[PDB]
């Protein structure tokens, strides 16, 4: 782990740990931006991927190939199922799945990619990392557990119940973090997923999220900031 | 154009272009492979993207960006959903969406992935150069029109109506034709989508794509090989 990169979605969502970065380059491939500088004593290159599974699998894949990363780290924002979770709580993703992919008529599980597992872990040592920041992180309560992406923005009681059917233990939804996790998994990239809840995913979602975006992309980065710091 | 990138998501679609290239090098990044030769005088690498958005997306941009492509042409299986449409049959993909994007809760249109537009449109030379393959062969059935793609096989007649609501001159459905189109616009390449009709996208699609899948990807890849020459 000598040089990280950090994917986030949206600029809100990577401002704090780029203001956090030492001796800051930008780079970009064609419309993609990213910058390239160090975190603690750590290299570090912090992409923007922009909005959606397409979006952050380009993205990631660039930083994989361009600045040889060693492991991934997504940050950002993301709906609330679990028990008890509020606005601002994080979730360390342990493990990342597709809610939206269905090739189930050819016998693959409800959100598995052929050829691929239904689910992709995130790695053992980034975990324990993230588990040791939680320790003594004072922002907000942290969690662990199942994270699914989709292509979409999650704001009804319908749509929630559709995929906790599928994904019973689910913690959060939004729309990268399988997408990057299953980019690393093809290019053999150990990585973790952290996001912060900004809504419930439910009718009010699309509402709450534009209020809370930027507590929880905090509180999110600064879990991501002192992971990097431990590697 | 002088390299050109085809990029197909299963083996049975790229192996006749395989065949037909020469002096022909295996290419990886991570568990991706592609073929980099010769087609009619032009550098082809011929690239087996696996199936989906996610992967379809991760393949294209590492064509691009390590061979240094100057146009990416999709080739395929899909499913018929333009009146009249039979097996075999090909589109010429002039247009290419998500069906499976919403983020309409922030007053998007359906399928347009955020600060993107809706949808996106194959390059006029390319669309040009399949039109004239197209008259090669002679009698055979090719249409021309919108394509859209998600992270799901189609097979349901309703799957299939709410599709057509969305997109009520669609011509076929498929999982990474958006993706490369949309991998494409980000990275400023142009790109031409081709495919032919494997299955309707009917409860019977799973059977009809297992027999036909020889037949659509055969058709797909004379059409492809046909435009390299024009080009
Ligand atoms: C503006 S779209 C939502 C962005 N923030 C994340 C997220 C927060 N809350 C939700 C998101 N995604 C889907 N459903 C939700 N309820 C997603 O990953 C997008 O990058
Ligand atoms: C084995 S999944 C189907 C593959 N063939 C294509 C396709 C054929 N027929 C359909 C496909 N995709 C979605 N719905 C369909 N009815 C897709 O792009 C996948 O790569």
């Amino acid at each position: 782990l000598k040089t990280v990169a950090v994917i986030g979605a949206m600029e809100q969502e990577i401002e704090l740990l780029r203001e956090m970065m030492e001796n800051v380059k930008a780079v970009s491939f064609g419309r993609f931006s990213a910058y390239e500088g160090e975190l603690a004593g750590k290299r570090m290159v912090l992409a923007l991927s922009g909005i959606g599974k397409v979006n952050a699998a380009v993205a990631t894949a660039w930083i994989i190939r361009e600045f040889a990363a060693d492991c991934v780290i997504n940050t950002g924002s993301a709906g609330g199922l679990g028990k008890g979770l509020k606005v601002g709580d994080v979730v360390i993703g342990t493990e990342t799945a597709h809610h939206d992919v269905d090739v189930t008529a050819f016998g693959y599980a409800w959100g598995q990619v052929p050829q691929l597992p239904a689910r992709f872990a995130s790695d053992g040592i980034l975990i324990e990392a993230a588990k040791r920041a939680a320790r003594t992180f004072e922002g907000a309560a942290v969690e662990q557990g199942l994270i699914v992406s989709g292509d979409r923005f999650v704001h009804s009681s319908e749509g929630v119940a559709e995929i906790r059917k599928h994904f019973p233990e689910v913690k959060a939804v939004e729309m990268e973090a399988a997408a990057i996790a299953q980019t690393c998994h093809q290019l053999e990239t150990p990585f973790v997923i952290i996001r912060a809840v900004s809504d419930s995913a439910d009718e009010k979602a699309d509402i709450s999220f534009d209020e809370f975006l930027k507590t929880a992309a905090a509180n999110s980065a600064k879990m991501v900031a002192e992971i990097v710091k431990s590697l």
